[PDB]
DNA sequence: CGGGTTTTTGTTAAGGGCTGTATCACTGTGTAAGACAGGCCAGATC
DNA sequence: GATCTGGCCTGTCTTA
DNA sequence: CTGGATCTGGCCTGTCTTA
DNA sequence: CGGGTTTTTGTCTGGCTTCACACTTGATTTGCATCACTGTGTAAGACAGGCCAGATCCAG
DNA sequence: CACAGTGATACAGCCCTTAACAAAAACCCG
DNA sequence: CACAGTGATGCAAATCAAGTGTGAAGCCAGACAAAAACCCG
């Protein structure tokens, strides 16, 4: 068909097409059901008499986006209903849970022409459904669940703006309407027509696709180099390097709000350090509610980087020679890089990534590294260390540790305790009084995380990075090259690409 | 342009912060008037858009002098009169007047640089200014067209 | 139309010459011959006159045997 | 070669609807080292 | 034993 | 009244942590 | 809770199409598994420690 | 005078429906 | 336990070709059953 036929058919898939209405009318939200791509600034004034604005933004409306996604998944929901031995005319309360994500991007070049002074950065925000469950009879039964939770074909974009993730003012000014809509939606039901039957929908919002940097910046916490290292418990860097296995999740949103209140009001009238101790390192007002979780991608990246460091320290026998110049460490790093290129076919890189991390964690990699170390017992130490790490990783890296690795799940505490003991005894030269964030996050909190959710790898931020790649591609080859319309085009094209109603036409092999 | 904004013909000495300020002011002006973002290395489209009469008009709003204005106007006029000779795919059938008057225009351009631009072009010159003012008519009469043999296709 | 792809430094003279020697050899060889072939069922005759002009000034200085641009002999013509 | 009769086209008195093309403001490929002239301290020196 | 020389640096200019 | 021992203030400077 | 009055259809009835259906074997054409890799992860902030400077204190 | 794109918008072009006529291409008869 | 690619290669499976006689699923002339969905009775 010609291009105008495509343009006309696009209307059915884009948001703002199907009528819907919540039981108890959303607060501070309009009732217009024909609201599609709108301005992202949300009526922010651009007068010279006020704070300067230098960003642009485009976004949907959140409820309209969810209604469009449900219209898109209607067929999958009906097939799930049929496959579980249920009736299609059931209109019970559907329980939906989604996954949120947000990351900043760099090296986004600015274009010529008129317009505001747009910075050379970008920040994206997206959502992704996870599962749908109806309450039939007494217990529950799941109707649909994403088979590929970390795929780029299921990361629906919501908001796109060319700003800086460190600019707190602009970030809040852009994200506050979405958070308001989310909070208003968290206490309402959605009446929606599927196959000619009004269905009831309820939502459970969970945000886990955030790196630690953004969590610390949003949850009203300090930076990563602070003494409070964990975003789940209240331990400090000192105590975290002495116990390593006995901690409990404590941090939460309401607790952070109360903490900030205590910090601002200062009821007991104490000094700055005593007030920091009382508040446990909270000095800002949170504005996004997130659940305590762990990102698997960045966890693996940090673990591989630290292992890398440990390897290039073991090559130099630092456990006996505490003093060392910079040239010695440079020679050690260069020797390790050349040996990895020779035996592992790996190219030495500067910034740690995922594939390098996946290829580095292997027993034969440890053998190739031990080929560089004269000592004997350090070989055994490194081999046992890597064995423990590789026996622990599938617990949090898999999508269902209760069925894909029950042996490693039920024996996760003993492995973590032995790992901590090995760090304290043999590697004392580096982990005496200090330790990284991920190490604590992995050794202390993840069993509670599985017992609280059931999986960690499914709730990662992989799909977010795949969406960043798709964004880089679309902004360059699937959009008008102009500041006034590039973002709307990219957003619409990505929304069309992420849809499932079109992907079924490509699976015409069964 | 940068040197003319700062009046080098009036103050032969200058610090580095003065240079930085001059460049920033020129970049800011060009961004606000000609709609051109600041770039690190000279581009090709930026070069095409930068070489206009309007650009000189916008730049002259920063030079307080009045003769400098005339100097830059005639400079840009001569350069725009010499451009199509080496940029056209067939100057013998697309711009015969510019081809026949290229020598006179080049001589006037050189005289202008030698008289009113001594502060920069005294006892030194680049490569392409020499190539353009000295060797273009002979290459034209020898091959017939410059620009058709450019290295743009490889780029 | 492409003719050669390599992964080498432009400033690296030894590798550049070692890779480009056969091409220049074949070029200089056939610059004194004529080609015949049958297109449309009729044999034809062809003669070539090659002109290397798509070179920036740095590569011209490199291949022609001159020095960097910062010298005093500035013009290559 | 003509009257008489037939077939297969033109045709604007005005609107509906699908299809093709011009328009607008921009984009990506030109992207690392060498030549040189002036200034300044260690140093052989008459 | 201060006196020019030698050589070493270094910022600028030129092409990318 | 004053020279001089000398005890912190902060300052800049790496190092480690997330990206 | 079932009587009138057209729709909606499978046949009865046997006799005319246009496709359907056994075998080869040597190609010829599709369909699908396999293998070594790819991108998206990409700038600042917290904290300890040596160092003088200058204030803090001592005694003739 | 680099040039192949890049997506939405608008307008011209070319098709389609009531009109009876009216001009172009051909046999039966004379 | 990322994943959808990125191209070539190599092997397994479907098919076609020519050969030809029969075999079988339609449609069709009316027709007067057999429900069967409207009306309400
Ligand atoms: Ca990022
Ligand atoms: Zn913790």
């Amino acid at each position: 068909q010609p291009l105008h036929a495509l343009r006309n058919a696009e209307k059915v898939l884009l948001p703002g097409y199907h009528p819907f209405e919540w039981q108890p009318p959303l607060k501070n939200v309009s009732s217009r059901t024909d609201v599609g791509i709108i301005d992202g600034l949300s009526g922010l004034a651009s007068s010279v008499d006020e704070y300067p604005v230098d960003t642009i933004a485009k976004r949907f409306r959140y409820d309209s986006a969810l209604v469009s996604a449900l219209m898109d998944m209607e067929e999958d929901i009906l097939e799930g209903m049929r496959s579980q031995d249920l009736d299609d005319y059931l209109n019970g309360p559907f329980t939906v849970v989604v996954k949120e994500s947000c990351d900043g991007m760099g090296d986004v070049s600015e274009k010529h022409g008129s317009g505001p002074a747009v910075p050379e950065k970008a920040v994206r925000f997206s959502f992704t459904v996870m599962r749908i469950t109806i309450e039939h009879g007494s217990q529950n039964v799941k109707v649909f669940e994403e088979p590929k939770p970390n795929s780029e074909l299921c990361c629906k974009p919501l908001c796109l703006m060319l700003a800086d993730e460190s600019d707190h003012e602009t970030l809040t000014a852009i994200l506050s309407p979405l958070i308001a809509e989310r909070e208003a939606m968290k206490s309402s039901e959605l009446t929606l027509e599927m196959g000619g039957i009004p269905r009831t929908f309820k939502f459970i919002f969970r945000g886990t696709g955030y790196d630690e940097k953004l969590v610390r910046e949003v949850e009203g916490l300090e930076a990563s180099g602070s003494v409070y290292i964990c975003t789940l418990c209240d331990t400090t860097r000192l105590e975290a390097s002495q116990n390593l296995v006995f901690h409990s999740i404590t941090r939460s949103h309401a607790e952070n709000l109360q903490r900030y209140e205590v910090w601002r009001s200062n009821p007991y009238h104490e000094s700055v350090e005593e007030l920091r101790d009382r508040v446990k390192g909270v000095s800002a007002k949170p504005f996004i509610e997130t659940v305590p979780s762990i990102d698997a991608l960045h966890c693996d990246i940090g673990n591989a980087a630290e292992f890398y460091k440990i390897f290039q320290l073991e090559i130099g026998e630092v456990y006996k020679h505490p003093n060392a110049s910079k040239e010695e460490r440079k020679r050690w790093q260069a020797t390790l890089d050349k040996h990895l290129r020779k035996r592992m076919n790996l190219k030495p890189i500067m910034r740690m990534n995922g594939n390098f991390a996946r290829k580095l964690m292997t027993q034969e990699t440890v053998d190739a590294v031990c080929e560089l170390i004269p000592s004997e017992e350090r070989h055994e130490a490194l081999r046992e260390l890597m064995d423990l790490y590789l026996k622990m990783k599938p617990v949090w890296r898999s999508s269902c540790p209760a069925k894909e690795c029950p042996e490693s799940l039920c024996q996760y505490s003993f492995n973590s305790q032995r790992f901590a003991e090995l760090l304290s005894t043999k590697f004392k030269y580096r982990y005496e009084g200090k330790i990284t964030n991920y190490f604590h996050k992995t050794l202390a909190h993840v069993p509670e995380i599985i017992e609280r959710d059931g999986s960690i790898g499914a709730w990662a931020s992989e799909g977010n990075q795949s969406g960043n790649k798709l964004f880089r591609r679309f902004r360059k080859m699937n959009a008008r090259q102009s500041k006034c319309y590039e973002m709307e085009d990219v957003l619409k094209h990505h929304w069309l690409y992420t849809s499932k109603y079109l992907q079924k036409f490509m699976n015409a092999h069964n």
